């Protein structure tokens, strides 16, 4: 009587199975999304200022941030900016003003300048104007641009009555990464020092994002973004180069991340009307997950048969971050995602209590709605 996995796997596996089943009907939605995105890119490429715009995840017009919202897509439009000088905003480590190494009108971004600073406000404004005008050239399909909520999901489109596409504009820089990332990406004992060096030769991105305090915000800051690196690591994630390419090396890392995301999504959905959980996002869960991979670098610590314990360990790490109010950005270690300035103690304790209940009760929230 050999078990297929150690106890606790089956319920989690049935959850995973159900989540994938929700993706077996996508090709359609994906199609409409690709059509819209390609149209937009064509129009934006005609503007002198956005002439270099392109898909970040090359050949990928989809990237679901919410494991349980298959009709919600996330795409990033990146634009190379030949030579920027970053200036860190008030030692925040993650937020910067964007300035330029030279002055005249050869970079078509001069129109977005405010003094010497590149205005995220102005650029976003043009981006949105171009997009709205373009989705209006769509005659037999109601593509609606949703109203502003912020800067970095820049634009949300509602296609028909079922599909949404969040479009993020990002500046791309091919300079070496800012000094605040110097001690981050601590993958040396997991994915290797040579991999870390290789990754850090890739460009980095900047997305418009107000850096706000308790008081208010400086409207023209940009936040560092490494979503391309996160994707690369998640899909090439083992110490072994052949991790998950055969039966002997099947690991549960990806499934643990999916389960953490689903847990957070289910709880946020249950409590959405009372904003207790508004400030938590899949990005916190993904960041915590990468730290757990650093803490457990060997593939044998993620054997698929041990899904139950691996997931429990993920939950436990996330709880520890909540209780101690510390979750370091994986690329920028002095940027604390769970500081009291960003998320009130009360919200963290609330989430802690919900997750602890779930974990003590075999995760009934996975089944409830
Ligand atoms: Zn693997």
């Amino acid at each position: 009587f050999e078990l297929d996995a150690a106890p606790g796997a089956s319920k989690l596996r049935a959850v995973l199975e159900k989540l994938k089943l929700s993706r077996d009907d996508i090709s359609t939605a994906a199609g409409m999304v690709k059509g819209v995105v390609d149209h937009l890119l064509l129009r934006l490429k005609c503007d002198s200022a956005f002439r270099g715009v392109g898909l970040l995840n090359t050949g990928s017009y989809y990237e679901h941030v919410k494991i349980s919202a298959p009709n919600e897509f996330d795409v990033m439009f990146k634009l190379e900016v030949p030579r920027i000088q970053l200036e860190e905003y008030s030692n925040t480590r993650a937020y910067y003003f964007v300035k330029f190494k030279r002055n005249p009108k050869e970079n078509p971004l001069s129109q977005f300048l405010e003094g010497e600073i590149l205005s995220a406000s102005k650029m976003l404004s043009k981006f949105r104007k171009i997009i709205k005008e373009e989705i209006n050239d769509i005659k037999d399909t109601d593509v609606i641009m949703k109203r502003k909520r912020g800067g970095s999901p820049a634009v949300t489109l509602l296609i028909s009555e079922k599909i949404s596409v969040d479009i993020t504009l990002a500046l791309e820089s091919k300079s070496s990464w800012p000094a605040s990332t110097q001690e981050g990406l601590r993958i040396q004992n997991w994915l290797s020092a040579k991999v870390r060096k290789q990754l850090r030769l890739k460009p980095f991105y900047l997305v418009p994002k107000h850096a706000k305090e308790g008081n208010g915000f400086q409207e023209e800051t940009w936040r560092l973004s490494f979503s391309h690196i996160e994707k690369e690591i998640l899909n090439n994630h083992g110490k072994s180069k052949t991790c998950c390419e055969n039966k002997e090396e099947k690991c549960c890392r990806k499934d643990c991340l999916k389960l953490m995301k689903y847990l957070l999504e289910q709880l946020k959905e249950r409590f959405k009307d009372k904003k207790h959980l508004d400030k938590f996002s899949s990005y916190h869960v993904k960041t915590a997950f990468f730290h757990v991979c650093t803490q457990n670098p060997q593939d044998s610590q993620w054997d698929r048969k041990d899904l139950g314990l691996c997931f429990d360990n993920c939950v436990t790490y996330f709880l520890q971050c909540l209780r101690t109010e510390k979750l370091e950005n994986y690329f920028i270690p002095e940027f604390n995602l769970f500081s009291s300035n960003l998320i009130d103690k009360r919200s963290k304790e609330f989430l802690t209590k919900q997750i602890e209940y779930e974990r003590n009760n075999e995760f009934p929230v996975f089944d409830e709605f």
